[PDB]
């Protein structure tokens, strides 16, 4: 398959990237170095993951080493919820740039559509456990993102975890200067998101699928939850193609014209997960994988569900 997808800013984005959530700081430098050595050219990062400095060490080494040119890398980061106010967005982006050892990002996302009270705590809580919102509206945060483009800090801007009505809000913003280039959302056979994906694709937005393996290392996993990697129906599709279950799970979103960002810190798996450009799933296989949808989510958070902009009360 074609290795990059054209964005609405005219740039090309690699359809396979390396995820970094939960990658320990002591292991993520080696993971990113190995990824770049074996061909990855897209890295998905975020301030809230607490490992951007170590990701940046890897990127800098490979650039210094002349393993890859900066123009060939596609580095993504994300604005955390406690930085949605106008006067905090530039400094948040600049901190991420400083940590990653870069003078621009390829893509900067609003991480969640919910703004939180600014401060040191990533999840500021009231005395009863609810997250404390900010009275920032999303549209104002988008205008601050647009300024980053115009200042040269970021080449493209986008959104993450926005539902159908929030995407439409952004698209209908008075005075909109830059459309979102990407919406990064959870997507896998148990949460297939057909409705949201068709909406975004109809509007020219590229969708990135996160948690494509079902995030088996999520901190809130419960021993009895569904497990994609162990699903014998997916194992059977994999066996028919002489591929691993992970390889099928990564190829699946690629054939839906999605970008996909599997995470690993294991060098062998980082390699395995990149070898997905030499087989095709049939239409029948694709439809079968889609049939496994159960509307199950990795990423949701009870403490945030009363926030006015919490995204997952809506159908899509
Ligand atoms: N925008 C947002 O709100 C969010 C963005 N994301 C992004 O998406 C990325 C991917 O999602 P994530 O939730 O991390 O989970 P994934 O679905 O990518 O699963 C990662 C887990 O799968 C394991 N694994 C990886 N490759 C294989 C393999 N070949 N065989 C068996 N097990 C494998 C990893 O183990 P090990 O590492 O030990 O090898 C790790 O435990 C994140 O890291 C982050 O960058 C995720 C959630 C939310
Ligand atoms: O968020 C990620 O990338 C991966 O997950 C996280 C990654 C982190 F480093 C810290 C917390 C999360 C959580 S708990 N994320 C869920 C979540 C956060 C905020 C809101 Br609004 C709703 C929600 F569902």
């Amino acid at each position: 398959m074609a290795s990059r997808i054209l964005l609405n800013n005219g740039a090309k984005m690699p359809i396979l990237g390396l995820g970094t959530w939960k990658s320990p700081p002591g292991q993520v430098t080696e993971a990113v170095k190995v990824a770049i050595d074996v061909g990855y050219r897209h890295i998905d990062c975020a301030h809230v993951y607490q490992n951007e400095n170590e990701v940046g060490v890897a990127i800098q080494e490979k650039l210094r080493e002349q393993v890859v040119k900066r123009e060939e890398l596609f580095i993504v980061s994300k604005l955390w919820c406690t930085y949605h106010e106008k006067g905090l967005v530039k400094g948040a982006c600049q901190k991420t740039l400083s940590d990653l050892k870069l003078d621009y990002l390829d893509l900067y996302l609003i991480h969640w559509p919910t703004g939180f009270k600014p401060g040191k705590e990533f999840f500021p809580l009231d005395e009863s456990g609810n997250v404390v919102p900010s009275d920032t509206n999303i549209l104002d945060t988008w205008a601050a993102m647009e300024e980053l483009v115009d200042e040269g800090l970021v080449k493209a801007i986008g959104i993450s975890n926005f539902n159908h009505l929030q995407v439409e809000m952004i698209l209908n913003k008075p005075g909109l200067k830059y459309k979102p280039a990407v919406n990064q959302i959870e997507c896998h056979p148990y949460l297939t998101q057909e409705k949201l994906i068709q909406y975004c694709q109809s509007k020219g937005i590229v969708v990135t699928a996160y948690s494509p393996l079902g995030s088996p290392d999520r901190p809130w996993a419960k021993p009895e939850d569904p497990s994609l990697l162990e699903d014998p129906r997916i194992k059977a599709i994999a066996a028919k193609h002489n591929k691993t279950t992970a390889q099928v799970l990564i190829r699946f979103p690629m054939q839906r014209n999605l970008v996909v960002i599997p995470k690993s810190v294991t060098p062998e798996r980082i390699a395995e997960n990149f070898k997905v450009f030499d087989f095709e799933l049939s239409s029948q296989d694709m439809t079968t994988l889609l049939s496994y949808n159960r509307n199950w989510r990795v990423c949701a958070l009870l403490s945030c569900t009363s926030h006015k902009d919490y995204p997952f009360h809506e159908e899509f």
